[PDB]
């Protein structure tokens, strides 16, 4: 019997633009999908939080639009791959929560391919750790992710973020500063508009005979067509504040990193037109009450937004824009404060 700890994910600053291979500067959190389970003849999982237990025989990877889908994409995968696995028993239980928009999906993904790995005596490295989630996660599971998740998932580094060209795979680990917490805010609110962006940015590439939004300049979106140029504008300038970023914290410079922050998420809300009043309302108080800086994190349209904040002010101001956002909207939302951890792992 073994176990697993696979953490979530924050996205620190470099939104929407894997797709385009840009760049991006995520962190695994310390929030997880725990994996407790060994070998069986078939597979056999209790999900605590869905209290239910999910099988299917080792034969039978026919998707059946449920959670256990995530489970047979990469048992899928790995067929796919050529590898040889059995089944396995266990329970999934965790801290991290469902559907929140802290990467529920690469977590458990993530987590039950580290699981097969050990048991199975796999041997796999960490890069084909991630490729074989995301392409369980494109092919078997169906949604068009970038490699953003799955890369932190596996990748993070306690006490760094992950600054990562996903054009060339290359990355470096970014010291995140001592004591500023990211005070985590899930609105409450749990794909269309994401595959539509992701379209009009690949038509922008071609269009402008580039592989990658690295290789474009501010210049160049002027032969756009009007709807392509106002969102590509928005990625060029994303991926320009992801190497400030980089830079910023080098220096230790949370001032500044804070600043951009902000600007990115009203370039995101006002020009590539992903957010919501929910959101926007998190970062602007939480600007009032004293962060550094706040953004939405992740896809937009709900999910969670996150603030840089002093650590001994986290809670206090997570708990003043809860109770005021609580008075404001009806959903169940939730704070949490979150540090940078280490990838999957025990
Ligand atoms: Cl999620």
């Amino acid at each position: 019997m073994i176990k697993v700890k696979s953490p979530g994910r924050v996205n620190l600053i470099g939104e929407h633009t894997d797709y385009t291979y840009g760049y991006v500067m995520p962190m695994a959190i310390n929030l997880y999908t725990k994996i407790e389970a060994e070998k069986h003849g078939e597979v056999i999982l209790y999900s605590e939080h869905f209290g239910e237990e999910r099988k299917f025989s080792l034969n039978d990877l026919r998707k059946e639009n449920s959670w256990i889908d995530y489970v047979k994409g990469i048992f899928w995968v790995l067929k796919e791959s050529d590898y040889e696995v059995g089944g396995i028993k266990g329970r999934v239980s965790g801290n991290l929560p469902l559907g929140a928009g802290l990467s529920s999906s690469a977590s458990f993904e993530v987590g039950i391919l580290e699981t097969l790995d050990k048991l199975y005596n796999l041997k796999l490295d960490s890069l084909s750790k991630v490729l074989l989630a995301k392409k369980a996660e494109n092919e078997f599971v169906g949604v068009p992710c970038g490699i953003l998740d799955q890369f932190a998932v596996v990748f993070g580094r306690e006490g760094n973020v992950i600054f990562l060209d996903t054009h060339t795979l290359d990355y470096e680990y970014i010291p995140f500063p001592k004591d500023v917490s990211i005070l985590v805010f899930y609105t409450g609110v749990r794909s269309s508009e994401y595959a539509e962006r992701k379209h009009i940015a690949e038509e922008s590439l071609k269009i402008l005979g580039k592989g990658s939004s690295k290789e474009v300049r501010e210049g160049e979106l002027s032969k756009l067509p009007p709807l392509h140029r106002k969102f590509f504008g928005y990625i060029v300038r994303e991926n320009a504040r992801v190497l400030e970023v980089r830079d910023a914290l080098k220096e230790g410079n949370v001032e500044e990193v804070g600043k951009i922050l902000t600007t990115a998420h009203w370039d995101l809300a006002k020009n590539y037109e992903v957010s919501c009043k929910e959101l926007d309302f998190f970062v602007e108080r939480a600007l009032k009450l004293g962060a550094y800086g706040a953004r939405l994190t992740g896809a937009g349209f709900g999910g969670s937004a996150i603030a840089l904040v002093d650590k001994e002010d986290a809670e206090t101001i997570g708990e003043e824009i809860l109770r005021e956002y609580l008075k404001r909207f009806p959903w169940k939302a939730r704070h949490f404060i979150v540090e940078p951890s280490d990838g999957v792992g025990i």
